[PDB]
């Protein structure tokens, strides 16, 4: 996990592109793989804090590249690249900035019943027509071997709970990967493009029309279970609700409800051992420790 000053910023930033001008530059946000900063108020810079980050950063920018003008919500365009090095696909990123405030469900609960249902046309509109993009021309790289996923967790999870779990406890784990990968419905869906990490957080919203004017953060884009992108809003208190889902669910025309709430209960569960794996890959001791505990009751 690596960090950034302002001039190391400015300064990677002017050697690509030396007639490009920083009048102000501010920390909009940061995740876990990037840090990123807004210049001028025009821009959004994504720096990356490690190698797994930068790989994802540069499939963002190759993702928004190739679906620039085909959703009917704004989304950010690329327009500054920077370059691979030792260890890093792409040192950053620009990218043009969105006008708009996050759609947080308290934000969506204070809207009229009205607005609300257009914000879930609106979304559900954003994600038939993301969900229907053809996915031919993309490499293998770009897309989620899902069950090559649970058996490469399952592997890693035997690694670093090897001396923390009782062999009845570490088995009441195997049965759970077991249980996961011998279920069929995981698996057996029509893959697409996905945003991944479809969340209240990422949805803008402008105020003044009380219409939703933005979609953003495609790091995690790629191509699996469309699914995936109702499941990260069901939560509750946290997202949306699975009443509000539902109204998606039906402007898209899923015809399949009951399976989208089975993935979700697996999903929420499933959670508890992504945080070890992340709690180690990243160094977050406290999600490490948090999932161990969730795990031993
Ligand atoms: N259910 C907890 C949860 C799962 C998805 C994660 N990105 C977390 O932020 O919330």
């Amino acid at each position: 996990m690596r960090t950034y000053t302002f001039d190391q910023v400015e300064k990677a930033i002017e050697q690509l592109y030396p007639d490009f001008t920083i009048n102000t530059i501010q920390i909009s946000g940061k995740g876990n793989d990037c840090i990123a900063y807004e210049i001028n108020r025009d821009f959004i810079f994504k720096f990356p804090k490690h190698s797994r980050g930068s790989t994802n950063l540069f499939n963002e920018v190759n993702i928004l590249k190739r679906i620039h003008n085909k959703l009917p919500l704004p989304i950010p365009e690329v327009v500054f690249t920077g370059m691979p090095s030792e260890t890093y696909q792409m040192s950053f990123a620009g990218f043009t900035k969105i006008k708009g405030v996050p759609l947080t469900p308290l934000l969506l609960n204070n809207l009229p019943k009205q607005s609300q249902n257009q914000a879930a046309k609106d979304l559900a509109r954003f994600l038939s027509e993301l969900h229907s993009i053809n996915i031919s021309g993309f490499k293998s790289n770009l897309v989620l071997d899902f069950r090559e996923k649970i058996n490469e967790d399952n592997k890693k999870i035997k690694k670093l709970l090897s001396r923390e779990l009782k062999g009845p406890q570490m088995k009441k784990v195997d049965d759970f990967y077991r249980d996961i990968l011998e279920n069929e419905i995981y698996f057996k869906y029509y893959p697409c493009l996905i945003h991944n990490d479809f969340s209240s957080d990422h949805i803008l919203f402008d105020t003044e029309k009380n219409t939703i004017c933005g979609i953003i953060d495609f790091g995690d884009a790629a191509i699996s279970d469309p699914d995936n992108d109702f499941i990260s809003l069901m939560e509750d208190d946290e997202e949306y609700g699975m009443e509000f889902v539902s109204k998606i669910l039906n402007h898209y025309k899923h015809k399949d409800i009951p399976t989208v709430l089975e993935k979700y209960r697996m999903k929420e569960k499933y959670w508890s051992f992504e945080k070890i794996i992340y709690g180690k890959e990243y160094g977050y001791m406290d999600w490490y420790e948090e999932g161990l505990n969730e795990i031993r009751s």
